[PDB]
């Protein structure tokens, strides 16, 4: 018979004005002689008529897969309204329903805090400068590098861990040429989390 | 349904631990009851494999790899054979082709503003690595650290990889100059093993 996924809305479409936070419905093993697929959704109980359905489309494997897009609000979803998802299919001996919000914890403010290069790293003609941020819930979260105003380039970041008090930490990293990091520039770690005051706090380093 | 899974990297580079792989069956009929086995390594075949102790059982199976082999990357063809399927179900597993890189390994020290707080984050750069199994640890004076969690390896832009283990302590232990340690084994170092420390 069917099964039915539901995904919630990426964090940094979550955390951002000009983003289209979206949760997801996924139907999936849906077969040819019971094709069709009837979604009903709701915020916190109470039905809503302008999700995006998208036509079937058969699968390497021979069934069907079936989609539905719900835009969310960016203050219903922080504020913890609850998706549901209601599928209905003639194989199915009832209707399916999946919920999701996000995390029910009580949320955590990050601490941010930057490091300096590895001592020993100060030779080779690029260093390294990491952000260390923690203690935040829940893991939504999105983070950033950049030196006077502009964004930075080459950083990568480590996704949330849970921590073992419950609470989650990351580190991200940016590499720039050694003369740069010499020549007592200020770089910038910003981090965007729901917890934080206007959502947005930033720390930064030089020498 | 057939997966293939690789030994768990302190098991590969330790003299006398035991590397295995796994070929986890799933989905197998109350019908059609009767799994068949055949790995080979590299196409040629071997019978040394073990086989393990809701709607269905997901039936197991375990193989040893020689340390040599799974360092060379051998590839570890896995082959089963139910009624249920259209030709014979095939995985295939290796380590991560190409040139191993050795790590970089780096501590850092608390940020400034974390003195402040109650207890200290001590820092384990590890940068530079390829492929991405490894394996981090902590000890203090030679003694097990309990308080570290370590970040998954994420991928670099040269292809390479990086993470970062966070082990925290007390507060007043880091300014008793305490020496805290950390130990990284990958098969692209001299010895398969280094430390790196730091205190006060
Ligand atoms: C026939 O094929 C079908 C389609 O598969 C394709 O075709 C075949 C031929 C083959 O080629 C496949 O490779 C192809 O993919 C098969 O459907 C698949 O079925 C399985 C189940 O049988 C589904 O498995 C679940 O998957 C998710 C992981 O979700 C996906 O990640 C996978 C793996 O990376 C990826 O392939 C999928 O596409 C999903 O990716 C995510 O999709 C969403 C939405 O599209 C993306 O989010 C949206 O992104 C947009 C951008 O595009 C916007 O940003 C938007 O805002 C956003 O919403 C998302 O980014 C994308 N992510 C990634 C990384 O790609 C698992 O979560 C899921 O959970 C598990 O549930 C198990 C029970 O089944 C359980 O055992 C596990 O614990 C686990 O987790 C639990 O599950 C509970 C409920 O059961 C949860 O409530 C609970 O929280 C959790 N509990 C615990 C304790 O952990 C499960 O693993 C798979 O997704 C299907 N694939 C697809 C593509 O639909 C079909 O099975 C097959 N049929 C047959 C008979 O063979
Ligand atoms: C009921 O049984 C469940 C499992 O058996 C099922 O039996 C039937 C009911 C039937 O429906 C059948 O289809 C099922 O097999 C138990 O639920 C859980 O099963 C989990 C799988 O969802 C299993 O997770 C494993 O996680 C371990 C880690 O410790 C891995 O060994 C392993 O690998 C992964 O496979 C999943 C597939 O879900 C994939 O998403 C992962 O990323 C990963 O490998 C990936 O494989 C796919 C290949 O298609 C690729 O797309 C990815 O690239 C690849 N990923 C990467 C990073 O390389 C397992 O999935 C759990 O062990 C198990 N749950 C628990 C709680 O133990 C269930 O336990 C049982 N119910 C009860 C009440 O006991």
């Amino acid at each position: 018979g069917p099964s039915v996924f539901l995904f919630p809305p990426k964090p940094k479409d979550t955390l951002m004005i000009s983003r289209t936070p979206e949760v997801t419905c996924v139907v999936v093993d849906v077969s040819h002689e019971d094709p069709e697929v009837k979604f009903n959704w709701y915020v916190d109980g109470v039905e809503v008529h302008n999700a995006k359905t998208k036509p079937r489309e058969e699968q390497y494997n021979s069934t069907y897969r079936v989609v539905s897009v719900l835009t969310v609000l960016h203050q219903d979803w922080l504020n913890g309204k609850e998706y549901k998802c209601k599928v209905s299919n003639k194989a199915l001996p009832a209707p399916i329903e999946k919920t999701i919000s996000k995390a029910k914890g009580q949320p955590r403010e990050p601490q941010v805090y930057t490091l300096p290069p590895c001592r020993d790293e100060l030779t080779k003609n690029q260093v390294s400068l990491w952000c260390l941020v923690k203690g935040f819930y829940p893991s939504d979260i999105a983070v950033e590098w950049e030196s006077n105003g502009q964004p930075e380039n080459n950083y990568k970041t480590t996704p949330p861990v849970l921590d073992s008090d419950g609470s989650f930490f990351l580190y991200s990293k940016l590499t720039v040429d050694k003369s740069r990091w010499q020549q007592g520039n200020v770089f910038s770690c910003s981090v965007m989390h729901e917890a934080l005051h206007n959502h947005y706090t930033q720390k930064s380093l030089s020498l």
